[PDB]
């Protein structure tokens, strides 16, 4: 395949559904490279568990943990890392309130080159056990020979864009990784980087991040087709923020507007949002505890009941993962019959203004609260006009492996979105348990 898009291994499904899936131990294996140093960007870490995922021969190499924790939470992370003298920490600044360091990325420096992994999983056992998660693996990037002056840049601008993303941290430990990236040849990269970083961006800087970055890439590197108004937008996520009193406040006015962009010329487009129902969670491999990783609060949900008419069940027969609750986040643009897609994005970004950005000051300023990162697959970057949808995820390689079922199925009249902080006590889950948060 050209795409290098993988799901994580799921315990408790038949082995055919893990054929070609990746566990964290596979990513860190000596088969992927002879590790010299690594950086782990994430939200949540179990350091004892993380260190055991590295092969023993690599377990003492330097590891940088890039996190967003403050106050008592920051102290706990430092206490976790203290027994491991090779572990350094970088606290990403979060100077806008209610922001999160949500980016999930590995930088892996080898004797043979450099690899970048952009994925969706926290660095805890539960996130790699029975969930649907997504991974993009970069090629092995060779070092540019000293004395040679080359850009090492790809047609998607990935090298400069990744450096720009890291520069926004203003962190000395990350300037070291910027210098590593500068020394490597990333020209084989066929995906576009879509990041979010905290700030208030005006003028052209608006196009650097969040949903305006997606809009700019779709304008410059995708083309509109006849009947484009008939091509739906699909968003699929594990958390929902406060979107406003109706769809015109943000969802259908600016978020959907960016996602429906195609080409440079200047809405009826259907919007499908995929988010687990209570029933999906109750009968999952984990049962109700899967809902601990599906944060949608009752306080937020009750403000926006209009939103739930957009909601569609989680179903993933194609990858054997209907019962592996999603922590992956994906966005894509299928054709009216769902047989082709105009693009596909895997990202950390949930359905949230904090992640994607919200316009302020009469539309002159894009405000983002959080760090997010994803990769965008555009047909043009592969010499194609569209991607065919892979019929069965694990069975021409111009076919993109969409990990869940199409078309998405609307919630039934008695279905409700999973809301994590209310009790579910009238029907036991897979393990015979009730949920009382
Ligand atoms: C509210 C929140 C906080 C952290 C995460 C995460 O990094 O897992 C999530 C998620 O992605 O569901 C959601």
């Amino acid at each position: 395949n050209p795409f290098q898009f993988y799901l994580t291994r799921v315990s408790g499904v038949k082995p055919k559904y893990n054929s070609g899936a990746l566990h964290i131990k596979d990513i860190l294996s000596p088969l992927f490279g002879t590790l010299v140093s690594s950086a782990q960007f994430n939200y949540c870490f179990d350091v004892d568990w993380l260190v055991k995922q590295y092969p023993p021969e690599f377990r003492k190499k330097p590891i940088l943990l890039v996190h967003g924790d403050k106050r008592e939470a920051k102290a706990h992370l430092h206490a976790q890392a203290k027994p491991y003298e090779n572990i350094s920490l970088c606290q990403a600044k979060l100077d806008i309130a209610f922001g999160t360091h949500h980016t999930k990325m590995m930088l892996l420096l080898y004797e043979e080159g450099l690899r970048v992994v952009i994925h969706t999983s926290n660095l805890i056992h539960a996130d790699w056990h029975q969930k649907t998660q997504g991974i993009w693996l970069s090629p092995l990037y060779p070092r540019i020979a000293d004395g040679t002056h080359k850009s090492g840049e790809s047609p998607t601008h990935f090298k400069a864009d990744l450096i720009s993303y890291l520069m926004a941290y203003n962190a000395p430990s990350l300037k070291e990784w910027i210098d590593v990236i500068h020394k490597h040849d990333l020209s084989e990269t066929n995906v576009y980087l879509i990041g979010s970083t905290p700030g208030r961006f005006q003028g052209s800087q608006k196009d650097n991040w969040g949903h305006f970055r997606l809009k700019k890439l779709l304008k410059d590197h995708a083309s509109s087709m006849p009947n484009a108004e008939s091509w739906p937008v699909v968003g699929q996520f594990s958390s929902v923020g406060s979107l406003g009193a109706d769809e015109s406040k943000w969802l259908c006015s600016e978020f959907k507007e960016s996602m429906l962009t195609l080409g440079k010329e200047s809405s009826s487009v259907p919007l499908y949002l995929i988010y687990p129902s209570v029933e999906n969670v109750r009968t999952s491999l984990e049962g109700y505890p899967a809902g601990g990783s599906l944060p949608y609060s009752i306080q937020t949900a009750e403000k926006q009941n209009w939103l739930h008419s957009y909601f569609h069940k989680w179903s993933a027969e194609t990858s054997g993962r209907s019962n592996a609750m999603p922590h992956i986040k994906t966005y894509m643009r299928p054709s009216p019959d769902f047989s082709k897609i105009a693009w596909f994005l895997v990202t950390s970004a949930n359905l949230s203004k904090a992640a994607w950005g919200a316009l302020e000051k009469n539309g002159t300023q894009l405000m983002i609260r959080s760090y997010e990162l994803g990769v965008l697959f555009l047909p043009s970057a592969f010499g194609l006009d569209s991607f065919k949808v892979k019929q069965k995820f694990f069975a021409p390689m111009a076919t993109f492996p969409v990990p869940y079922d199409l078309p998405p199925e609307l919630y039934g009249s008695k279905d409700r979105p999973w809301i994590w902080n209310i009790p579910y006590v009238k029907a036991p889950d897979t393990h015979g348990n009730m949920w009382v948060p």
